[PDB]
């Protein structure tokens, strides 16, 4: 072996100042979320619809427009399921493929699938529509700030596909590009030569969004190893807060509470936890009120705790890269 | 047939009166222990290491110098990881190994593997070698008392090697010590001769400590099946405060706190638990801020604290053995 | 295929007014209970023994007697143990098994087995005597409404035997009808005749009880699939109180408060769960006092409390089945 | 535990005089089983299939006629495929059920799936519409006397549903039948209120027949536990030979040859094989020219063989039971 | 899915003209093959070893060099070990990858691991060195005929490494590198866009070279859904023996003798049979006396043995693509 495996251990973020958190906060735009990032993720999107398809050109379309040299693949791929064997789609998205070491960010692209019930359709908003487009948004405010990559260590975004069972949750019928992609990963050396190191050594954090949206969400801080970095988003919070940088925003009703979880909620992180990867979780405890609902959807909502979030997430992200 | 091993559930302890306790609280010393019994443990000590065969032998050796007659074996033996077939040797130190039944503290006396970083090293005094210290100097302290045993019941302690994961957390990737030995355990007549029941079936309760040595430890009351043991810690602890034999004690930062705790942590219990035993896991909740970083050093454990749950775990196991 | 199956996602009460709440409340009698349907209960009965078959048979009668075209069927088979082949009996009770889809209250008529000592017996009141007590009273409080029955929905009683462990719990020992009998349903189609549907896919919910009977519970609400109708239950446990209805009771005392829970509990109800079946998990945490001790007898039942979820249940039953 | 499920290993039979021999072959028609029989399932009949339910149709016919007191159970059922749950009915013809001990006749009633071809369908000859003949025309050709059973033995004969796979061979693809009823008869208790003894205790033998009906075929000696009455076969070939009784048949070329075999066969029998019921493998070794093929239809089985099987064979049936 | 995936099963040879038969026996020199491709793979190779590299390298030299437009892959993996992880790399040389159905060739290429015996080193001569060589000798040989490929059918062969087991063999210790591709394969659509056909769809079948190149050696027929293309074997033998083409063989010792083996080899093929690809294992059976034995060694092979399959096999191929 080498030692560049625990780098993560001892990896410490390069903390901003006040002026520069006032860029970030003005560098993101809420509204051209909403509309260029957002409102076109919001149809029916099973796997294998057409949907599947329109969002996961969208969200091609505008990665592949901003100046970082974002490196596109497509790990199309066969699984089977209940009703058979089909056909799943991850996106991933790299900056640096080389870059040894990587932060990564993800949520799912895919929507459950639901029979239409007198007339309305699923599009899940919260789940996790609202999670992509955070993403989507992260790459386009801090594209200039990417640029500065041509530590061995850079961004990774992925949007699995097929999260959600297709009939009823189990282990067997759950977790399909996830499942995937962790294991195809398991044993991918990297880097390019590796000889016993794999694409999941290099996964510094992965930190994955999911079912955010809602109004008043709470996250805990689920894993001791990547506590530390929960404390960041914390004090990211807190001092965004102090400053005047949030919207409706209060510390009796904050995102972030030094109160940890019990039990595990099983998500695209799992196949990767099991794996040893350090995960920050950052799905509210308890899910929104909408959650598997027709309600999921749009006008319900926040849009300000969507907007304080992005910069929560931009900082964390920036001080962790040292950017 | 007998019904020996139901005794256990029946098993009441014999409490004891406020000479006694003070009498306990004096003989014990938290700064002999320091010197004596943890100073020596405080080095990597990960298994094959040189540090494991000098702690091994530590061990043994403050055991082997008090006048009551252990036991020590070396369960050393052979298991696969993911760098390949290496060897681990438990420690078992008991007492009356005919005594049937047996009431048994345990901790691991590994540290786990860490590269070298700013010519730091993971010496691991909370995980886990103020157990160890804990339970060597419990064994002193009580010696006096523990001859006695020249209901059939004594106790025995276990000192895990293995505990911790190699590279990283996995069913497959950890507690080969205590995996080890519940087996062997399982397939082992108790007593002698016996046919139908098990070492196993012996063990009244595992009282197993990890993570201990912390500021403002707080223990879960985890098994319902071992809860009127967590009990007595409780009363135990209330009454060596009113008594006013503790130190820096307020019954506002408790220890064991009527809480109950959502999941189970992984540890070396699991292989006795899924096999039937009962475990009160001393560990705490939240882990130590430390966990898992060169700072769990012994700058950062509180004498204080320690010196109360030694006087509180010798208290425990007078009082299960009607010493 | 149809979507049935979907339905249970929309399903909502038919809500009742103070008026129907009042005859719910004088219509239920807890001492008629007491004495008619659960005295019987209160003995040995584990699996095999007499008291499985004298329990068995009071089970049916009592039902059998009703007014309402209740279908019971017994289900003996047998499973392996740690003491080899052992011969088990569920018990269902159907109304109008062609109706497509059915909710569903279950609980567990075994007792767990135990060396008689000091000449006295588990009996297993709260675990699960009681609840199989409610079941009963249930029926017979609310046969007149549940004639009307000759949306395609009605109502099943199960009785699960083997629940307990024989020696130690652990997946290999214990929930022996359940695990039966979630396989048996998974694989009979339903309705007769269907091609892809199962007998659970007609299971809206499972409410399973387990564990009541003692003074003061309070029930987390385990799952957000069935959070709705834990929701319900504090409604209905609400507006009873807000009407006088309910006895030595307060709100700062509530059964049913918004408190998720950490890690799951095993109880008859997973061989359902994770197959995809909807579940309500009427179980207390922290678990009573005398839980698995001889002291789960009549003495420390709170008839008072028993009699406030009586009501409850009866509500929620009506509300669900819009009768 | 009691003697009776231990008989079938000291169950000898009664071995027949030349003369009824002839009796025998005489009362059994090939062109009746050709036309009456046979012709009827040689259809398409994968399951769900309308061929299907037609064959099971057609099989009870048959038996539902005859004179004997058969009883006749369909066994319908769901599981899951690589094209989804499907369902799946096996048929199970039985004499005097009371009856503890059952030889038992198998076979499979459906056919494989292929998409057509040249306008051609696969009807499956060989596998296994003749093996299903056979069994009904041994029931009619032995009804006068089977008729004798109003030791404590009768015949069981059982059709099985889905041997085949759907897709492609595998122990999740394949058996779905046999799996199923063994796994329903291994829980099953039997006698009825047995409490130890299933309904697998009471298979004597499984004679399961497959791929029969092409010319010049070899059944290997599968299992030892059933040598002994696999050298009855050989015998029973033999003797008939000798006495002119068969049809164009050397004893160069036998059906029963001493020649074991080195690996299994996968088929209906594995189930119960696994569970330790003996088993008699009447499949041939190697496989028909025509396995799998369009062509494995009507006009490539010979007449001849066949005939020769059914004289043996039922000779073996009468000479088990003791007619 | 449609139903080219069943293409194969009713696929028939172009069998040729005794005219052609000369016109390809002259067409290979065993002697070229032996100086050429032979002997440069006569190297120590086992994984990660700088002879796995230079054998690896060898083999793509001389495809590269060949007219038609091959296309190697290279698929450089990592996997769990008894020694921990390593890597491993498989050949992949295809033709026309969008041929929806190809035809597989297929041998290993790496050599056991063996400590240094007296001043000796294993080479697996016959295990599997010549099996790369008759290989790549058909990929010349042919070439200009293969060149006829700019039913949508083609060739692809497939050198596999980490055959061999690293210690003792064992399902988790072998095949590492067929395991993984068939894996891979089975969760790749193809042809590109599929929804439900994988690459192993596109596997007509798959033959399989190993442990040839001894004298005098049988290789059995191992299964029916390949033995028409055995017969094809044997056909193509014995037409080229009668047509003198020929060296050192009698038509008393053939080696594709129609005898047919109990059990199964393990071998690379596995984890393609297991998922229903068809299979023509040419191992012969027994064993050479030289397997696993500093031996295996070119001194012990039989240059015409070689040259004479060399030819069979070239013409097989031909008579499979119709060319
Ligand atoms: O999909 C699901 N079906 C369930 C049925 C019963 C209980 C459950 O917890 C679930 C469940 C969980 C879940 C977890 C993370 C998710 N992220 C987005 N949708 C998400 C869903
Ligand atoms: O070793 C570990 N690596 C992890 C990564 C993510 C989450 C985790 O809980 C762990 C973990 C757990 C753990 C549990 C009990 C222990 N006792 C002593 N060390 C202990 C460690
Ligand atoms: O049976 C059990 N033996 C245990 C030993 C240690 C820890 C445990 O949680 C258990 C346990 C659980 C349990 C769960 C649900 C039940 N419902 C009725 N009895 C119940 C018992
Ligand atoms: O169905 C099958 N597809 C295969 C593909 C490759 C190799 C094989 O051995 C098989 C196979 C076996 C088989 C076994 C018993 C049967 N009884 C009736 N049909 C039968 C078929
Ligand atoms: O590797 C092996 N070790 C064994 C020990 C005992 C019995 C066996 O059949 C084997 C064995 C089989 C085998 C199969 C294909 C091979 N190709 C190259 N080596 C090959 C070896
Ligand atoms: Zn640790
Ligand atoms: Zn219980
Ligand atoms: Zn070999």
């Amino acid at each position: 072996a080498s030692a560049w495996p625990e780098e993560k251990n001892y990896h410490q973020p390069a903390i901003l100042n006040s002026s520069a958190l006032r860029q970030i906060a003005e560098g993101t735009s809420i509204s051209e979320m909403w509309q260029n990032d957002l409102q076109p993720l919001l149809i029916e999107r099973y796997p294998g619809s057409p949907g599947s398809y329109a969002a996961r050109q969208h969200i091609m379309q505008r990665i592949q427009r901003l100046q970082a040299d974002w490196v596109l693949e497509i790990d199309t791929f066969l699984s089977q399921t209940p009703y058979g064997y089909r056909s799943f789609s991850n996106i991933i998205s790299t900056l640096n493929p080389t870059a040894k070491r990587h932060l990564v960010l993800a949520c799912h692209y895919d929507s459950k699938y639901f029979s239409h019930w007198n007339n309305r359709v699923f599009v899940g908003a919260t789940d996790s529509a609202v999670p992509c487009a955070m993403m989507l948004e992260l790459a386009r405010a801090l594209d200039k700030k990417l640029l500065s990559l041509k530590p061995d260590l850079s961004l990774q975004l992925i949007f699995f596909d097929g999260e959600e069972a297709f009939l009823h949750w189990s282990p067997q019928d759950s977790l399909y590009g996830s499942r995937h992609l962790a294991a195809k990963m398991a044993s991918t050396p990297h880097p390019p030569g590796a000889r016993g190191t794999s694409q999941l050594h290099g996964m510094d954090l992965l930190v994955l969004l999911d079912l955010i949206g809602a109004p008043n969400p709470t996250f805990p801080n689920f894993f001791p190893n990547s506590a530390r970095w929960f404390e960041r988003l914390q004090a990211i919070e807190h001092e965004l807060h102090e400053l005047g940088l949030l919207k409706d925003h209060s510390l009796e009703g904050r995102y972030f509470q030094n109160y940890s979880y019990g039990g595990v909620i099983q998500d695209d992180h799992i196949p990767f936890l099991r794996r040893g990867v350090p995960v920050l979780h950052l799905i509210p405890s308890p899910f929104p009120e909408v959650w598997h609902t027709m309600d999921d959807n749009e006008e319900n909502l926040d849009e300000s705790t969507i907007d304080n979030l992005n910069k929560i997430l931009q900082v964390f992200v920036l001080e962790y890269l040292h950017l």
